[PDB]
């Protein structure tokens, strides 16, 4: 159930609040309307983050899932987080690339489809058929990892070195932070539930913070934001 | 309960309906592809209101929540409504005044946190915690009126006097309006009780048909939406 | 209810699948960005398809509905496939077009409206409404239909004869096709139950995939999608 990982969710709702608060304490005299674009989106990483961290706090991002043959804690906000979350940060490493409208809205068509998948398999009551979503929503993912490893990498090339190195560390920090939730969701309470959700609480968390306000400081503290 | 402000709600929908025919029968004509864009969001904004009021005033769009000890009803269409239908009067005001893609991002993100925020609070069960969310969803928008008054006003300054002076009145018009919402919410059925039902129904009809109908014919009806 | 009609929905989920599958294995050495869009957009449509059809198959995209005097089978999972699916299609015919934003906006909000509109409908318990829905839904459509046939093959005489070819049969195809929906949903389970759940799958089964992997093959397998 819900209770004991209650600290981890507060601590995730204060990271990301502050995360926010300094992003925006940061943009405040950026002129550069292509720094701007960066400031907008990463900032609103974070700010999303925290609202749907907050209302895991306080319970009204909990449900309730039968499977398998038991009344089940369901944190849904979740998906609701990563449904505009992810496509945001895509959104970040495709400007910082310059990638082609086409590659853009099949990455963000493929992530919609992931988190949405993956929302699915979290509230399916077949215990079963809960892995069949959750196949479906990594080969999603992979295919997303796929893209930015290969596919971007080489549109970062021909940029400018500031911006193709701090492409490489954004690449590197996503591709390994991103490829744990599903192992995560599949050893936790929303698959075989080996970890207890007191845990697997904790690992979104540091994931989560790592993957927004990390990702957010080593895009936004360096030059490649500017044109 | 709902059912004595079922006049307020028809009206609305016949307001908002008749809105959205007569906007549609004044847009025929226009090639301008620019004067098209306003047209076809000025219209649709009352064309969503138009829809969610009447599923309100059919019963579809409200529900019933418990909190304080008591089954509270709560009218969630609206934030169906404010969801797709304030970023969509954003969109305008920034068109209008030729904003940067990155602010456009950060307002329509912006209210998309208020909205969803709104509507948090307005389906939460610890009645403590509703204020809580209605904070979080006040900040929001108060960060949304501060674009638009200092932010736009600005970039109104360098277009010419025809497209300055209507978005000086489109801008007073929907900052006095917002903030009235709010207030409302704060005093009415979905918080502290103090004013029925019946005339929040009322307040919000005034306040929507202003916002939009009214905010739509000012724009319509100047030369502004020409190049 | 919902067991009878599992070979329509299994069937159905194969032929997106397949579908997905061959366009991808079709788009992979794509250079040109505009075939990149066609590509992209059109590999979504059925993909999307694909994971609403297996909700369905798993009973995930059923619900039950109280309407008449009884607990109706509604597949709600057919809207959710539709609000992202439909707009798809819509956006190929546009570039195909070169469709100007303000008339892009106003379709894509004429289809949110549509399906929104019509799954209020589909969950409706107050028997009568239903068809009110069914009525604005349609009226949506038309207006949609309208603007695809008279407003955009204008458009489409502005451009080579193979686009204006290609345009022209996917124009036929969308305009018969989507018509048959607002029939099939009247006289369907959801609306008059005239035809049984059972010949009303197999109907909806045949219009989704002529509608999208023929829609998708008849522009994908010509040279309209290239500069
Ligand atoms: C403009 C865009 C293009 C915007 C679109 C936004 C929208 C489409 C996003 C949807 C996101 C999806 C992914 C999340 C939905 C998940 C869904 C399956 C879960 C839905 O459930 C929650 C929902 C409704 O809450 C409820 O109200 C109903 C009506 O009154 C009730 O009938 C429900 O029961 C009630 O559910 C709550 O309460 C349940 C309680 O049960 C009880 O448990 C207690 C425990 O102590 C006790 O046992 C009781 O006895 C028992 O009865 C509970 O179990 C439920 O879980 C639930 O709490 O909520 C709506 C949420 C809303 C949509 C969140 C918004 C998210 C944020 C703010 C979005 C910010 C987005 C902007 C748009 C991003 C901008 C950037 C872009 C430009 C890229
Ligand atoms: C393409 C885009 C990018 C589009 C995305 C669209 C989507 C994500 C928008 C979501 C918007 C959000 C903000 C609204 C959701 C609020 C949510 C919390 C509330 C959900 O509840 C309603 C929901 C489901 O209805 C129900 O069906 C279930 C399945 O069958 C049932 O299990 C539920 O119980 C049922 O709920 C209804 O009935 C309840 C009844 O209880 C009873 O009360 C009676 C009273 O007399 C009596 O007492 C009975 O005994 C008792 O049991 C009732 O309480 C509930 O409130 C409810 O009526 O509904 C789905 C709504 C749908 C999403 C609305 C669409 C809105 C419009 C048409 C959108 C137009 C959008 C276009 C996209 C804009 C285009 C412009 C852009 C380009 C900018
Ligand atoms: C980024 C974007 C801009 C993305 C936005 C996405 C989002 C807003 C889309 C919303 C789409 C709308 C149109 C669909 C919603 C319809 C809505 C009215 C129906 C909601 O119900 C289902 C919902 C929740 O499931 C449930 O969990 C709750 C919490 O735990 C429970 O309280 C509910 O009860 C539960 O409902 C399920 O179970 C019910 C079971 O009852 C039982 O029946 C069995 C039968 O044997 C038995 O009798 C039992 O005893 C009895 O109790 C059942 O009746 C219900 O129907 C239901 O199964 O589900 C959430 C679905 C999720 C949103 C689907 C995602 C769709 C796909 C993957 C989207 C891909 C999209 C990308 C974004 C497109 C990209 C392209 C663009 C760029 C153009
Ligand atoms: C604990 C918290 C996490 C909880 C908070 C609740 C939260 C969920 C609700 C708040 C909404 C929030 C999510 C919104 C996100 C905003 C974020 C995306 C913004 C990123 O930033 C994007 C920029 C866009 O810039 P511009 O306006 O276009 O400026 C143009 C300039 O004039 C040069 O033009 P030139 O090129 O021609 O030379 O935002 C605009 C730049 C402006 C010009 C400057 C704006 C300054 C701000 C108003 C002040 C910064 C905030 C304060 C330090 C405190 C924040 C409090 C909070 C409650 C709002
Ligand atoms: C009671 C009611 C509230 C209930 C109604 C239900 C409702 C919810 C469902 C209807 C959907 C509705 C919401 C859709 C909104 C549409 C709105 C956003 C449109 C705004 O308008 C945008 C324009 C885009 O213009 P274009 O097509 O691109 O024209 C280009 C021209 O050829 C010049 O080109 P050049 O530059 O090269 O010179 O719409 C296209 C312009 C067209 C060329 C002209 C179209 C005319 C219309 C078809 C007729 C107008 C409507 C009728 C008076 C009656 C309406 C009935 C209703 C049931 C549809
Ligand atoms: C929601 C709140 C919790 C969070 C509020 C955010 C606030 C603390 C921070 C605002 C920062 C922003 C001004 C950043 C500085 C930019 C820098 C260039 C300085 C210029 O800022 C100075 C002026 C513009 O100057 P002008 O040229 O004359 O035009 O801003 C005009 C500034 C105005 C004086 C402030 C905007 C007015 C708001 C309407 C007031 C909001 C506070 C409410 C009183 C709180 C009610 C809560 C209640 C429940 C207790
Ligand atoms: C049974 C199934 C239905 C179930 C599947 C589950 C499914 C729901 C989840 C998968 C997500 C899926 C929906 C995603 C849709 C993607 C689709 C929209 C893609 C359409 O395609 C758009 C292109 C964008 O192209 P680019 O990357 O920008 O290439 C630029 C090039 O370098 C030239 O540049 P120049 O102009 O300068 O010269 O996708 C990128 C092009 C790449 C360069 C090439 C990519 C190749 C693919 C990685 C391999 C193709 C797939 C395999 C045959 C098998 C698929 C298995 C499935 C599980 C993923
Ligand atoms: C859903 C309804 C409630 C609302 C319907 C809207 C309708 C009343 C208004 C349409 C207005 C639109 C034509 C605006 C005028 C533009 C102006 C330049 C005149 C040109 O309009 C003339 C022609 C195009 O001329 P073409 O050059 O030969 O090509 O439009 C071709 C016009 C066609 C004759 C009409 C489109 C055909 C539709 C398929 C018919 C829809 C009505 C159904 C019979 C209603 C069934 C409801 C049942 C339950 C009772
Ligand atoms: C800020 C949040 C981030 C970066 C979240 C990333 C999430 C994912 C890559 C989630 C992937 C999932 C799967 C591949 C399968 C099972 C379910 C999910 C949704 C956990
Ligand atoms: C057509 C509708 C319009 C212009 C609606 C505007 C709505 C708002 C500015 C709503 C704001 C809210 C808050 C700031 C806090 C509490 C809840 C809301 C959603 C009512
Ligand atoms: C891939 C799916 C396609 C092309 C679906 C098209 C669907 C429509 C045109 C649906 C229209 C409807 C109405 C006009 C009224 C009643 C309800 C609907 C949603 C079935």
């Amino acid at each position: 159930t819900g209770r004991p990982e209650w600290i981890w969710l507060a601590l995730g709702t204060a990271l990301m609040g502050l995360g926010t608060l300094y992003f925006l304490v940061k943009g405040m005299g950026v002129s550069d309307p292509d720094a701007k674009k960066f400031y907008a989106i990463t900032t609103l990483v974070p700010a999303i983050a925290f609202t749907m961290y907050l209302s895991m706090l306080l319970g009204y991002g909990l449900t309730m899932v039968p499977f398998g043959g038991e009344q089940n804690p369901i944190y849904w906000a979740r998906y609701a987080d990563w449904l505009f979350t992810t496509p945001l940060l895509l959104l970040d490493l495709a400007l910082l690339v310059d990638a082609d409208q086409g590659t853009i809205l099949a990455l963000v068509g493929a992530d919609g489809i992931m988190i949405g998948t993956g929302l699915v398999g979290a509230l399916t009551k077949v215990y079963s058929y809960r892995f069949v979503w959750w196949a479906i929503s990594t080969a999603a993912m992979l295919y997303i990892l796929y893209v930015l490893f290969f596919g971007f990498t080489s549109k970062a090339e021909s940029m400018r070195p500031e911006v193709a190195s701090t492409f490489k560390v954004l690449r590197n920090v996503t591709v390994v932070l991103w490829s744990a939730y599903p192992v995560v969701w599949l050893i936790g309470s929303e698959g075989a539930g080996i970890v207890p959700l007191n845990i697997e609480t904790l690992l979104f968390m540091v994931l989560d913070v790592s993957a927004k306000v990390g990702f957010g400081l080593i895009l936004l503290r360096s030059r490649a934001i500017f044109g």
